[PDB]
Parts: structure tokens; C-alpha cells; sequence
RNA sequence: UUU
RNA sequence: UUU
């Protein structure tokens, strides 16, 4: 480079994007390009905005000035904002091309004035604005999107009811989206402009809908009235219900004007009845969320479903009656109306026994993909019943009591300041009480692609006779179980098995004297991936694992340290006969060193090797000559103190060397000499002081995709003159260059960034 | 003190004990007291011993010079010993009073010569000495104890058979203890001096005992011949069996001379028969270890037990037949002979069903205390059977398959280089497959004091009707289960319950929508201690826990960070009504801060409080005024950067302040002013540079039991003059004062210990 | 850093 | 650091 970075911001270029997110700034920086279209300054501590702020920046279409002063309870309690953001007059009115402005999370007291007529989007979430006046909104003639939420709630209280003048929004003739969520609003702020497409009014104090409230809103596609007269039972937040357990009162004709309506969410409204009359003039409804109400009875009746032939998703989760364990699930025949239904969820209805007939109302739903009966405390269920449901993508019985955060969020859509479904048909029996299994349990289920048994009781000496019906099965998640690997024939029946997870089945590996057989993988002739993480495996009766197919083995969280104890050669070839193995994760095996033999004993095609988080205190680098196809080596989070004298005499194939979080204090004189194949190198979080040219030749350095250097101990004396220069001028990506690549001394420069460092005197 | 305090060694004083264990020394230090009786230099890197080594140290009775050069595979692989310890002539022969010498782990090639005639004990374990000659042993006329083991085994191989000359030990007329374990010895080194009391010959290549091998050893109390013709099945180390699965051959009359013999260990000898004839002349046998042999059949017969009326412990663990799941436990009636038996262990016999009668041979054993049938894969057992065994201290069924390292060590006695039994009768059902429970399961067991159900399947909504027979129960370990705390009546039946462990029952706390009732503790009117660690508790339907009795609550590894989320007051009194609570562990709750109300909401008698390992980034010290009985505060492993301006305006009662492992860079000007009650203060592993007198006044400092200062960033300039002086002269214990309390600068003194620092120039 |  |  002719001139160094200097600017503390990622200047991408598409549109000219300047991104100064979380750069510990107290002023907008100098040097921002004149052609800047989008400028982001979110999470900084810039205490004011003036006409100087954006003076030259005439082509700005977007300003993201979020979270420079987030409200006290929302922010960090180490770094509390002492004084609200100040916005002086005239700061925005120069900006003719400005289309989006984001001033959320700045403790603003009022809608900021003097905004340009070009503005289409204004976002003021998480401020202290709880009174909307018509006069304050006339600057927004041309506004289309308006976020006003999260200014009066339990985490950012205003201590009063929210106030919106009569007809405040009406003369916003182009307004499409309006969000007043999380605000302590008491009524729908009539009259609303008919142009509205989305209206978010959830988590508020609206006790009633008047029948003229949505009179003119023909174009409305999304309505959310959730959390008004909330159902408070086991709320993980402060929850005040409406008096007498009352519901949100919605006149039978309240929706008659909403012809175009695609999404209606009535989550947590304490509803007991879903009067069919609501939906008379709503033909095209696609999505209905009725979760967290009191509709256990209404689900038996449910006449309203007769008016919903277009409905793709219906949510009836968490409608149980308190203190009531129903013996079964009374589903309405009405459900058969729901011709278009792709997704149905009925978690938290709370019943003991599921029988095949209770689901009969759904048998003809042609488009049905997802049936979710999770978290129902179901104790009894003949799983063969799902023979009818071969066409379903997912059948979720997760969290039950079978044995042969989302619904409880306050605001799941809240914005920040910053799987095996793809294998085919899936039956999720996770987190259930299944202690024993046998073939009959899976009879008529030969269609299943993924079976999830994670988090059951299964404490069984699997012999190959247990999943015998499941010959289409590609994925078995057997994690968080108590597999007893006595027989090498475990899992051999699953002849189509591509992926097996036996992670966190440590129980029986923790006790001495117990025969385990890790050689069970010869039998599984299509197995691509095996996960046996966190099993505490320190003993094995067989001494090799063999497979012709296995590409990936995750072996983290075991005791290879015991198996490879110095002077015990028995297990040095444990992975040798995994002949296709490209990827081996042996991180967290409390390996303080590697005996000779470990690398010779690796399989031939090893591409990607993780020894992360072991406590490695030493490492013979020369032994990487045995791993002739090695491309990524992960030695992160260890106690290594030195790099090889010559990486090119260790491994000519290595592209990615991860050394972050070690105890390296310098580099060897010719470290990277000749390592032309190297592309990525992470030396971050070490204790390096100096780096000379001999170690980091330009030949090799300038071909790196990335070089990570942050969190070291750089000495910024005139001995550092080459490195400081090189960093300052190189094209090579070096993340955190303007935040965490800093000098620690000498004196003057202590704390100073290497990129700002001007060492004239040399 | 008049003089620092410069020797790098704990000078205890009883006998004058000088201990320089692990002090990174390369020479014996100067200044060792002339009256030194015991000197320890184990784990250092002192490369030789000379007549200078001990010149002045004339009263020495013991030298522990262990592990200054441990063998390559036994030692650290970062810091491998480059060259064996050298012992020059005349180094020991000045020491007239020397009685013990420990030169283990120094890579010595030969028994060191020139030793004094006063010497009673010589230890040479973990060296490279594998040939014993008579000539080399004549210096030891007066030796009583001789450790020669661990010079030829898989971890420290000599590559040949061990050699002992005929009659090598015979002219050691005072020899009592001789250890040749772990040595590749092929025969008992005859003839042995009759004076031998203990003889350790385990883990060797001894295929046969000749009948003259122990002819003259009337005084022998302990014999160990274990691991000779080892049973190699699931050995966690390299194990070579005798050919044809042969046993260690022991002539029927081999023990006839051993009249005094108290302990006989025949562990891992591949024995099939225990011929009664062995024990004909051994009256007083107290301890017999027959574990890891092939005695499944012999246990049915077992005629030899008839000759063992004095036997206190019998071990028959791990004798199962490979590939054989016995339907029951064929115990001999012979067992009834064992009148004196206190402890019996029969782990790893491997059977399916235990019935009450199989134990009938033991019914009259009056002195029986411990019956251990662990690790037997027992699937069925009526636990009421133990009605007969009310007099037993412990009944261990740990590691089984019931549902209504030790035996596998190489050398368990190997030396290093450095519970609820007390409640009464105990039934350990740990690590079993018990999924459901009910009252009948515990019928006739009302005698039990401690029940251990740790590590079962138990996934049940305990209602108070499950342990109803157990009214003497003082201790329930319910850990590593799946408690479902739906009912507040859980555990109320156990009216004598002093201690309850529901730790690591996180399963059902990890899923949303599930009602949990932490208020179950009101009912339990004698409960002293409750452990509910590692439960992931982030949701609770009740908002208080009440108890009149509870002294200790361990709540580590939960989510108080969610329960006390800023702006949610509901849980701020969660512990208030634990009225007798003296001790609260709320470490590992990922608490980045504490909201106001947390300390006002603590119970009145809180004495010690742990907030360790939370990520605390700040802390209002002034709110410790609410904890008027606080005595220990543990804020270790957090991100705190400052201490209070005045600890005495925060808490006048605090005795023990633990601040280790934080980010403190300086102290407040008057930190400890007036804090006369303070006794312990740990400031170790921070980033402190200077400490002035104003912060650490003498009147407060000199009353400390302990002050921890290591692993800081001390700047050793003339500004440090008071602190360097104070550290140098004080009586107050400061651990690691000569190892990890060091200057980091300026220049000259970088790395130097504060205690050696001479500041004349200031 | 003899397990 | 809007969950
Ligand atoms: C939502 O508005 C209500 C009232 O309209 C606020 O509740 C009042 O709070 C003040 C100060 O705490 C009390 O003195 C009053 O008793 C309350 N009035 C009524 C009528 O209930 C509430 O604080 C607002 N919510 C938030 C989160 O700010
Ligand atoms: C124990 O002694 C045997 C000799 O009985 C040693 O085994 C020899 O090892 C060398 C390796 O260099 C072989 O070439 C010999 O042929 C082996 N001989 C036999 C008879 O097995 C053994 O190494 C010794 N054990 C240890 C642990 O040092
Ligand atoms: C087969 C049922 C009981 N069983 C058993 O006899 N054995 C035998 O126990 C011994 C140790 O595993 C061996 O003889 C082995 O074959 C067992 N080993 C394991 N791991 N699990 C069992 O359920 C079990
Ligand atoms: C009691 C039998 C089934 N059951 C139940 O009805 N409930 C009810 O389900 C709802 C959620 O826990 C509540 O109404 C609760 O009372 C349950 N809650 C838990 N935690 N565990 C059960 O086994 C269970
Ligand atoms: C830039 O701004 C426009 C309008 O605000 C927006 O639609 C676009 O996605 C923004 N692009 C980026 C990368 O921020
Ligand atoms: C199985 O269920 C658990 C939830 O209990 C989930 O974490 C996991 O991703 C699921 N497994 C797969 C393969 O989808
Ligand atoms: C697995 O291991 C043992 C040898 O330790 C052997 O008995 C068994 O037959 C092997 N089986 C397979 C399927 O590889
Ligand atoms: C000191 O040495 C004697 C004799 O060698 C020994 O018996 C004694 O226990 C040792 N004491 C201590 C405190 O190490
Ligand atoms: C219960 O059993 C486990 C062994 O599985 C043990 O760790 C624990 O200490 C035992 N509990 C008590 C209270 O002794
Ligand atoms: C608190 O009590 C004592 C200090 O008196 C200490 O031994 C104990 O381990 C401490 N534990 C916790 C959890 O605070």
C-alpha cells in the first residue's frame, strides 16, 4: 500500500460501505470517504452528533448510529452510559439522499427533528420516547418504515402509559410498517393510514380492540397483537395479566376490513374461544399463531378452522389447562379443513397417551410437512402410528416421557446492537424416557431417514438386532445416552447409515473392568461421519478402528492421554485403518504431549487435524512429515512455546496453521522460509514481542489469505521497524488491526496501535 | 524479622526439617542450617552430588534427593533430563547419623557406593539398575529397608531379565523390607535373610515358586506375588501372560515356614485353584487378596476358607469367566468359616440375579462390615434381602444393571515424586439402571442411614410417597439423576434427612415450559445441607426457598444470571427465607454483574459466600453492609478491576477476602485502612504493579494469617521501597515467596524474586 | 516429574 | 450493549 489504513473501519465496496461497529470510538473518525453510501457506527461512545458529523458525506443513503448510549438496564453495567446522545440542530438536513436512519439505543427523549424528506426508514427502538405527537411526525411525510418499540417495558421503563395523539400516524400517507411493541400502549392508535402492510402492537397494555380499530386497513398483510392480556404461567419475565383472567377482547367483526391478511399472531392473549366469525372476510390467511392462550377446550371444538383452507402454519402450542393431565388429545375433525397446512404445532397441550386415531383428523392433509407434539408429557405411544405419515418431513415428539427458548421468550423478534432434516423424513424422540429398545418398536417405520434418540435413558448392550426395520436410515443421533459398547455388532443392521452420533455416552466408559469394542465401524459400509465426543474413553478391548468409508471422526473429550500413555504402544494405530479419514478431532484429550508413533499411526488421507485444548507443552514439528496430506492443523489453546525452525522441513502441504492461545514468545529465525503453500496463519493470543523479516519473508507473507496477530506483546522500538512498516502497508487481511494489535511498550507507546505508530526517529 | 528469609526452602522445625521440593534449583542452595536433620531436594535439576553437597550438614538423618533426573518416559516431555545424576566419591561417607537416603528417579546405572554404616533405608526406585551383585551390597551390612523396584518395566525398560546373584541379600542380617516390584525378575532371589518382614515381588516374570523359596522366613508378615502370570483381559497396560494361560505355580507346601504371615496378596496370578494345603501352617492370616484370577468355579468349592478363622479382609473381585454371564452367584458354605471377616469384596464375578439365599453363607459372620458386589452386571435384586444385614456398615452394589481405577491399576502402591459412610449403615445403588422407584422397593430397610442413588435413570415426579419406609435416613445422594421437581412435596417423607444431593439433575431444567418447585425445602425440618449444583436452573415457579434448618446450600453451575436478569425483581429473595443459612455457593452462574437487591435479599446469618467463576466485571462493594455476619467472600476467577476505596466502610466482619485471578492493576489509596478484622487476603494472579503503605497499613497487615501475592506484575523501582522492605521482613505467611513473587521490571531486575532484591541504591 |  |  502507498498509504496505511489509518481509518478504524472496514471499508467494503459494492454502494460504498464503511463499518465502524464496536471500535471504541468517542468521535466520528476523520478520513471517511466522500463517496460513503452506508456508514455504521453502532456500539461506540460518540456522545453527540452535529453538522460537522456528516459535513462532507453527501452521498449517504444509510446511517446506522445504534447503541452509543443504551439504556441503563439494557447496557453493560461495567460501562454504563453517563449522558444521553445529544443531537444538535441541522445535523441531518444536509443529507438529500438519506433513506435509512437508525438511532436505536441512545437514550433519546424525543423524536429527533430536522430530518430530510428523502427518509424512508427511521428506527428509534430502545430509546426513552413514550409520547407521540402529530407535529413531531410531519417531518416524516415520505416515511415507509417506523420502529418505535422498546421505549417503555420492564427493562426500559417509562413509568407511565404510552401516549399517541388521535390520528398521529394518519397523514403518513406512505407508511407501510409501524412497530409499537414493548411499549405500554393502552389502545390501537387510530386512525391508521390504509397503506399499512405490517402492524406490530405486541407486549403492551391493550385490553380491548374496538371494531373500528382496523376499518380502513385493506392492505395489511401482518398483524401482531400478542402479549396483551398475557398468559403469565411460568413466564420467565415480569408478567401482569388482565383482571379476572380476562382475555384480550376482540369484537367478532374486528378483522372484516383485513382482506389481504397473511399473518395473524395472537400469542399470549389469554384467549378461551376462537370465534369463527373473526375469519369470515379473511380468505388468504397463511399463518396463525395462537400459542400461550387457554384453548385446550377450544381445540376439541375449533369450528373456525372451517374458514382456513389457505393456512400454511397453525400454532396451538402451550394451551394446557393449569393442574390438568388430560388422558388423551381431543383434536377436532375441523382440522381436516386445513387443506393447505404444511406446519402444525401443538406443544404443551399436556396429555398421557397418544393413540393412532387421535391424529385421524390430519390423515388427508396432503401438504403436511411438520407435526410437532413436543413437551406434552406423553407417557405412552405406539410409534408405528406414524406409518400413515411417510410424506411428513418432521415428526417432533421432543421433550416427552415416552417409554416402551421460543414459546417462553418475551420478544423473540427483538433486534441486537450488532441438524438432520435435510436427510429426509425425521422422527425426533429426543429427551424422552426410552430405557430399552427392540425391532418391534420401529415396525412400519422403514421409511425414516433420520431418527433422533438423543437424551434418552438407553442403557443397553446393542447387538445389531434393535433397529432392524430401519433400512432407509441415513442418520442416527444416539447422543446423551448410555450406550454399552460390548458387541462390535452394535449398529450393523443400519446398512444405509451415513452419520452416527454416539457423543456424551460416557456413563459406562467411566467404570473399570468393562469391555468396550471400538471396532464396531467395519460393519458400517457407507458411514461418512462418526461423532463420539465427550465419552471419557480411556479403555478399549479392541486396538484398532477400521473403515473403508469414514471421512470424519470426532473424538473430542476422551482420554487418548491414557490410551497413549508413554511406553504403551498398543493404541498407536487406533485410527490407522480408518482408510478414507480426512478429518480427525482429537481436541480436549488432556494430551500434554504426543509420543512418537502417533503421527506415523494416522491414516494416509488426513487433511484436517485438531489437537486444540489439550495442554500440549511440547510438539515435535518434524514428525508432521508423516502427514503428507495435512492441510489444516489446529493447535489452538495449548502451552506450546516454540514454532518449528523451518515449517517447510515439517510439512510442505500445510495450508492452515492455527496456533492461537499458546505461550509463544518469539519465532525461530527462518520459521516460514520457503513455506509457499501456507495460506492462513493464526498466531493470535501469544506472547510474541518481535518479528523479523527472516522469519516472515515477504515471498510467503504476501500470499496469505489471512494473518492473525492480535493479543500479543509487541515491543514497539526501532528493532520493530520492519514489522511495523510491513503491517502498515500490506494488503493481507489482519483482523482487529485497529483495536487489538497494539504495542505494550516502550513507555511512550504503551497501549498504542501498531498501525497509528509513527516512528520517525529511526 | 531481623533477617530475611532468603533460602528457597520451607524450614519447618520439630528434628530440623528443610524442604526444597520443586524449587527449580540447579545446585544445593547455600545457607542450609547446620542443625538440618531431614533435607528434601526432590523435583529439582541439580545435576550432581559431591563432598561439598553436604559438607557442613553433620546431623543429617534423612536425605530425600528424588527425581532430579527421572527416566525419559516417566518424566516431563517439555523438560527431559539430559544426563544422569552424577555421584562423586566420598559424597555420603561423612554422614555418621544418616538413616534414610532416597535417590529414586535419577537414572542411576549402579547401586551407589561409599554409603555410611548408619544407613537403615535405601531407595532406588525408578533408576536404571537391573543387576544386583553381592559385592555392591556389602556396604549395607546394617540396612533394614531396601526399595529397588521400577527399574525394568514397560515405562522404564531395561530390555533384559533382571539379575540377582545367588544369596545376594543373605548377608544383610538386619534386612526387614525388600521390594523388587515392577522389575522383570524371573525367580525369588534365594537365599533370603530370615529377618524379612515384608517382601514385594509383584509385576515380574516369576513363573514358579520353588518349595525352598520361603524356607527360613518365619518373621515374614507381608508377601506380594501379584502380577506374575497376570490375567491380561482388559489390562490398561502392556500385559504378557504366562504360556497356555498357565498360573503362577505355587507348591502346596510353599508357605509352611510363614507362621507370622498377616497379608498375602495373590492378585493377577491366573490362579484356577486355591489348594487348602497352602494355609495349613498360616494361623494368623488377616488379609487375602485373590482378585484378577480365574476363580469363578473355585468360589463355589473354596475348601481353603475352612483354614481362615482369623481373616479380616478377603478380596475375590474380578474372577469372572470370559464370555460368561452366570445366572446367579454360587457362594460356598465354606464362607461361614470366616468368623473374623470384617470386609468381603466380590466385584466382577458377573451375574444376572441376586437372591437372598445366595448370601446365606454370610448370615452368621458376626464381625462383617463391608460386602461389595460392585460391577457384576446384576439385573435383578430384591433389595429387601438386606434386612438380614442391619449390622453391616456398607453394602455396595455400585456399577450394576439393577432396575425394578483400583482393580485394574498396574501398581496401586506406586510412589509419586512429591462420602456418607460416617452417617451409619449405607446402601450404595450408584450407577445402576433404576428408572422408577416406589415405597415397596425399600421395604424392611428402615435401618438405612445413607442411600446412594447417584447415577441412575430416575426420571420421576417425586411426590413424597417413594422412600416412605426410610425414617432413619440421614443422607440421600440423588445426584446424576433426572429429578423432575413438579411437586413441592418431593422428599418430605424422609423426616430424618440431614443432607440431600440433587446435583447434576439438569435434564428437565434444560427445556422450556416445565414447572419446577424449588420450595420443596420447607417440609424437611432437620435438613442441614442441600447440594443442587450443575442443574442449569434458569426457571422456577416458586420464587422463594424456605427453611428453618438449612445451614449450607450449594447452588453452583446454575443460571442465577437469568433468574436475576436486570429489571426482573421476582427472584431477588430466592434465598432470603433460608433462615439459618451460613454458607451459599453461587459460583459458576455466569453472573457478569449483581443487581441491587441481591445482598439485601440474602439471609441474615450468611457467613460465607462464593461468587467464584462468574465473569463478574463489576461489583458494588458498599452493599456488603447488608451481610453483617459475612466472614468469607470468594470472588476468585472473575474480571474485577478494582477493590473498594475502603473495605472497612463495606464490611467490618469480613475475615477472608479471596480476590485471586482477577484483573486488578492497582489498589485504592486507603483500601485496607481500619480493616482490623481481616485475617486472610488473596490477591494472587492479578496485574498489580505497586502497593503503597496507605493501602496496606502495618497495623492491619501484621495480623494476617496469610497474604497471597504471587503471579502479579510488580515494578521493582525505588517507588516499591516500602513494599519490598515489608515483604522481606514480615512474619506473615506469603506462599511461593521464593518462586512466584517476582519483579517484572525494570530492566535489571526482570524475573528477580522480590525477596532477593537489594535496594541499597534507593 | 515413579501413579 | 435492544434477546
Ligand atoms: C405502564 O404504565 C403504568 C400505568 O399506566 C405504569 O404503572 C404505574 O407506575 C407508577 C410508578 O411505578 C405507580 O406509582 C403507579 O401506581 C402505576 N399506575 C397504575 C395505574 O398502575 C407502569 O410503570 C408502566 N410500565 C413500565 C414498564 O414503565
Ligand atoms: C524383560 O526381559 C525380556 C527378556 O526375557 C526382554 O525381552 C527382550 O527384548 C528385546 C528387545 O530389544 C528382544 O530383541 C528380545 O528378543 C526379548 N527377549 C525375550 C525373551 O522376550 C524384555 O524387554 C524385558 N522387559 C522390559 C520391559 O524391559
Ligand atoms: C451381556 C450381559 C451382561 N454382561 C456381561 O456378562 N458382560 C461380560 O462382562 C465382562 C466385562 O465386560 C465380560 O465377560 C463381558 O463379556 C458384560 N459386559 C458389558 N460391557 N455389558 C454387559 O451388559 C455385560
Ligand atoms: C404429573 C404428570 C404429568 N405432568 C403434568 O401434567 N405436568 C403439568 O404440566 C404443566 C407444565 O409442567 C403443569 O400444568 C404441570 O402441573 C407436569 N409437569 C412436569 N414437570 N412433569 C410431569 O410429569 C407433568
Ligand atoms: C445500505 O442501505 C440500503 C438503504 O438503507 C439498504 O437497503 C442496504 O441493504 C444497505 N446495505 C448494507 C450492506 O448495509
Ligand atoms: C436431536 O435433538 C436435539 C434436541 O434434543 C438437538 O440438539 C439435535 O440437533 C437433534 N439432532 C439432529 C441430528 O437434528
Ligand atoms: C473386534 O475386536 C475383537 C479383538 O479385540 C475381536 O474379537 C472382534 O471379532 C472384532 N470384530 C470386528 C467386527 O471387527
Ligand atoms: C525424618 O527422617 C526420619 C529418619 O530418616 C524419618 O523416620 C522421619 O519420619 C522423617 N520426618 C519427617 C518429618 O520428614
Ligand atoms: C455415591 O456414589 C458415587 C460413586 O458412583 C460417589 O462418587 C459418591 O461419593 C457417593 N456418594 C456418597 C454420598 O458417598
Ligand atoms: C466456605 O466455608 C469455608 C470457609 O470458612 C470453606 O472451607 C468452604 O470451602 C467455603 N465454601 C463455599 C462454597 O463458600
Amino acid at each position: 500500500r502507498w498509504f496505511p489504513k489509518t481509518l478504524p473501519c472496514d471499508v467494503t465496496l459494492d454502494h460504498v460501505i464503511v463499518d465502524c461497529t464496536d471500535k471504541h470510538l468517542t468521535e466520528i473518525p476523520g478520513g471517511i470517504p466522500t463517496n460513503t453510501t452506508n456508514l455504521t457506527l453502532t456500539i461506540n461512545h460518540i456522545p453527540d452528533i452535529s453538522p460537522a458529523s456528516f459535513h462532507r458525506l453527501v452521498h449517504l443513503v444509510e446511517i446506522d448510529f445504534r447503541c452509543n448510549c443504551v439504556p441503563i438496564r439494557l447496557g453493560s453495567k461495567s460501562n454504563m452510559c453517563p449522558r444521553r446522545l445529544q443531537i444538535k440542530p441541522r445535523s441531518f438536513s444536509g443529507l438529500t439522499y438519506l433513506k435509512s436512519l437508525y438511532l436505536d439505543g441512545n437514550q433519546l427523549l424525543e423524536i429527533p427533528q430536522g430530518l430530510p424528506p428523502s427518509l424512508q426508514l427511521l428506527s428509534l427502538e430502545a430509546n426513552n420516547i413514550f409520547s407521540i405527537r402529530k407535529e413531531q411526525l410531519t417531518e416524516l411525510a415520505n416515511i415507509e418504515i417506523l420502529y418505535l418499540g422498546q421505549n417503555c417495558y420492564y427493562r426500559n421503563p417509562c413509568y407511565v402509559s404510552y401516549s399517541i395523539e388521535k390520528d398521529a400516524f394518519l397523514n403518513l400517507t406512505k407508511l407501510k410498517v409501524l412497530s409499537l411493541k414493548d411499549n405500554n400502549v393502552t389502545t390501537v392508535p387510530t386512525v391508521l393510514p390504509s397503506t399499512l402492510t405490517e402492524l406490530y402492537l405486541y407486549n403492551n397494555m391493550i385490553a380491548e380492540i374496538q371494531e373500528d380499530d382496523f376499518n380502513n386497513l385493506n392492505q395489511l398483510q401482518i398483524l401482531d397483537l400478542s402479549g396483551n392480556c398475557p398468559r403469565c404461567y411460568n413466564a420467565p419475565f415480569p408478567c401482569t395479566p388482565c383482571k379476572n383472567n380476562s382475555p384480550l377482547q376482540i369484537p367478532v367483526n374486528a378483522f372484516d376490513a383485513l382482506t389481504e391478511l397473511k399473518v395473524l399472531r395472537l400469542h399470549s392473549n389469554s384467549l378461551q374461544h376462537v370465534p369463527p366469525r373473526w375469519f369470515k372476510n379473511i380468505n388468504n390467511l397463511q399463518e396463525l399463531d395462537l400459542s400461550q392462550n387457554f384453548l385446550a377446550k377450544e381445540i376439541g371444538d375449533a369450528k373456525f378452522l372451517h374458514f382456513l383452507p389457505n393456512l400454511i402454519q397453525l400454532d396451538l402450542s402451550f394451551n394446557f389447562e393449569l393442574q390438568v393431565y388430560r388422558a388423551s388429545m381431543n383434536l377436532s375433525q375441523a382440522f381436516s379443513s386445513l387443506k393447505s397446512l404444511k406446519i402444525l404445532r401443538i406443544r404443551g397441550y399436556v396429555f398421557k397417551e397418544l393413540k393412532s386415531f387421535q391424529l385421524s383428523p390430519l390423515h388427508n392433509l396432503q401438504n403436511l410437512e411438520v407435526l410437532d407434539l413436543g413437551t406434552n408429557f406423553i407417557k405412552i405411544a405406539n410409534l408405528s402410528m406414524f406409518k400413515q405419515f411417510k410424506r411428513l418431513k418432521v415428526i417432533d415428539l421432543s421433550v416427552n416421557k415416552i417409554s416402551p427458548l421460543y414459546y417462553f421468550r418475551y420478544d423473540k423478534y427483538a433486534r441486537s446492537c450488532r441438524s438432520c432434516y435435510k436427510y429426509g423424513q425425521t422422527l425426533d424422540l429426543s429427551k424422552n424416557s426410552i430405557f430399552f429398545i427392540k425391532s418391534s418398536d420401529f415396525q412400519h417405520l422403514s421409511f425414516l431417514k433420520c431418527l433422533n434418540l438423543s437424551g434418552n435413558l438407553i442403557s443397553q448392550t446393542l447387538n445389531g438386532s434393535e433397529f432392524q426395520p430401519l433400512a432407509e436410515l441415513r442418520y442416527l443421533d444416539f447422543s446423551n445416552n448410555r450406550l454399552d459398547l460390548l458387541h462390535s455388532t452394535a449398529f450393523e443392521e443400519l446398512r444405509k447409515l451415513e452419520v452416527l452420533d454416539i457423543s456424551s455416552n460416557s456413563h459406562y466408559f467411566q467404570s473399570e473392568g468393562i469391555t468396550h469394542m471400538l471396532n464396531f465401524t467395519k460393519n458400517l459400509k457407507v458411514l461418512q461421519k462418526l461423532m463420539m465426543n465427550d465419552n471419557d474413553i480411556s479403555s478399549s478391548t479392541s486396538r484398532t478402528m477400521e473403515s473403508e468409508s469414514l471421512r470424519t471422526l470426532e473424538f473430542r473429550g476422551n482420554h487418548l492421554d491414557v490410551l497413549w500413555r508413554d511406553g504403551d504402544n498398543r493404541y498407536l494405530q487406533l485410527f490407522k485403518n480408518l482408510l478414507k479419514l480426512e478429518e480427525l478431532d482429537i481436541s480436549k484429550n488432556s494430551l500434554s504431549f504426543l509420543p512418537s508413533g502417533v503421527f506415523d499411526g494416522m491414516p494416509p488421507n488426513l487433511k484436517n487435524l485438531s489437537l486444540a485444548k489439550n495442554g500440549l507443552k511440547s510438539f515435535i514439528w518434524e514428525k508432521l512429515r508423516y502427514l503428507k496430506n495435512l492441510e489444516t492443523l489446529d493447535l489452538s489453546h495449548n502451552q506450546l512455546t516454540t514454532v518449528p525452525e523451518r515449517l517447510s522441513n515439517c510439512s510442505r502441504s500445510l495450508k492452515n496453521l492455527i496456533l492461537k492461545n499458546n505461550q509463544i514468545r518469539s519465532l525461530t529465525k527462518y520459521f516460514l522460509q520457503d513455506a509457499f503453500q501456507l495460506r492462513y496463519l493464526d498466531l493470535s493470543s501469544n506472547k510474541i514481542q518481535m518479528i523479523q523479516k527472516t522469519s516472515f519473508p515477504e515471498n510467503v507473507l504476501n500470499n496469505l489469505k489471512m494473518l492473525l496477530l492480535h493479543h500479543n506483546r509487541f515491543l514497539c522500538t526501532c528493532d520493530a521497524v520492519w514489522f511495523v512498516w510491513w503491517v502498515q502497508h500490506t494488503e493481507v487481511t489482519i483482523p482487529y488491526l485497529a483495536t487489538d494489535v497494539t504495542c505494550v511498550g516502550p513507555g511512550a507507546h504503551k497501549g498504542q496501535s501498531v498501525i497509528s505508530l509513527d516512528l520517525y526517529t529511526c
